């Protein structure tokens, strides 16, 4: 038998405004949260997620085997060395149900600097063409920093959860530099669905994606009307009721990191789930030289030992470590 997670729903609005004492009941609702199951759902977050959702479902299903070649990352396409990011990531009929498109920031361009010296993590986005995907990468990038200004926000609430500046997380995440992701991953129905698709649990459970932490500050997840994410609890994995109006928030493994675990990293799993169904996360990334220092909230003097990480190294290596421990998506 499988629990139910709570993931408390929190109105987060009040982070985009100037109520101090509204904020700070936000952040009390993050904290609890945060120390709890990891998970909340932000609402009256601001973003037109039914846009959202079928601007991604045309691209979907609209897009053609010889536009997803052209736009693969190296991992299907050797003739694209310098995708390890961004670009689209292949189905394998028979063998890998799930597919998916992923954009970095779109100021990334060769005229920066980043670019110009080549540095890891940093790609310029690829595109199908327009005439044959009308919109597309315009209602793309304006999500971007939609989302963006969400995440913002909530960094805010993180911030003062923990008893910081609410600029403390925000003022290392910026338009010229992030390293900040968007995935727009489908997962189709099938019939018959392969079994070789399907992985095997320790416990039993059937699953699309195996237990991970997340490679981020925070995570910023829109997902469509089909349950299937698992947290990871002592006393087992529990389900993680879907909300398709709602964003699904949680730390990852840097903000774990930094606050020395108090702000726990959660491990969740995808069930396998016979449905189409969309999985579209923002991976909050800071900087590729941001470093923030460590501290530990448990302790009066907020001392803490950890070494201060720079946030390019942590996203290079925890990219490649995901893949290499749950597989190339
Ligand atoms: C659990 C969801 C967030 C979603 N999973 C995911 O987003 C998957 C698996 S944890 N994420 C990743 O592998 C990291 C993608 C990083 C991205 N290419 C980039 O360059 O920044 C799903 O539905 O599988
Ligand atoms: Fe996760």
């Amino acid at each position: 038998s499988v629990s139910k997670a709570n993931v408390p729903k929190i109105d987060v609005s009040p982070l985009f405004g100037d109520d101090q004492a509204a904020k700070m009941r936000v952040a009390q609702q993050i904290d609890a949260a945060s120390r709890d199951t990891g998970f909340f759902y932000a609402v009256n977050h601001g973003i037109n997620v039914q846009r959202l959702s079928q601007k991604t479902k045309e691209f979907h299903m609209s897009i053609t085997p010889e536009e997803k070649w052209d736009l693969a990352i190296r991992a299907y396409n050797k003739e694209h060395q310098d995708q390890v990011r961004a670009g689209y990531y292949l189905s394998i009929p028979g063998k890998k149900a799930v597919e998916s498109f992923c954009y970095l920031n779109p100021n990334f361009t060769p005229d920066h600097p980043r670019i110009q010296a080549k540095t890891p993590t940093h790609e310029v986005n690829v595109w199908p063409d327009e005439t044959k995907h009308p919109g597309f990468q315009d209602f793309a990038e304006q999500y971007y920093w939609d989302v963006f200004g969400l995440s913002s926000a909530l960094l805010k609430g993180y911030a003062l959860a923990l008893g910081k500046e609410e600029n403390f997380f925000a003022r290392h995440f910026k338009p010229d530099d992030t390293l900040a992701s968007v995935v727009l991953i489908r997962y189709p129905y099938l019939d018959p669905y392969p079994e070789a698709a399907i992985k095997t649990a320790a416990d039993g459970t059937k699953l699309s994606f195996e237990w991970h932490e997340d490679v981020s500050l925070i995570t910023v997840l829109y997902q469509s009307n089909v349950q299937n994410l698992q947290v990871e609890t002592a006393a087992g994995y529990q389900d993680i009721e879907a909300d398709d109006t709602g964003y699904l928030i949680n730390c990852g493994s840097y903000m774990a990191h930094l606050t020395n675990n108090y702000y726990k990293a959660p491990i969740d799993r995808v069930k396998w789930v016979n449905a189409e169904r969309q999985s579209l996360p923002f991976f909050v990334n800071l900087g590729y030289d941001s470093v923030i220092d460590p501290f530990d909230p448990r302790e009066p003097n907020g001392k803490s030992d950890r070494e201060p990480l720079s946030y390019g190294d942590y996203l290079q290596n925890g990219l490649v470590s995901l893949i290499n421990k749950n597989g190339q998506t």
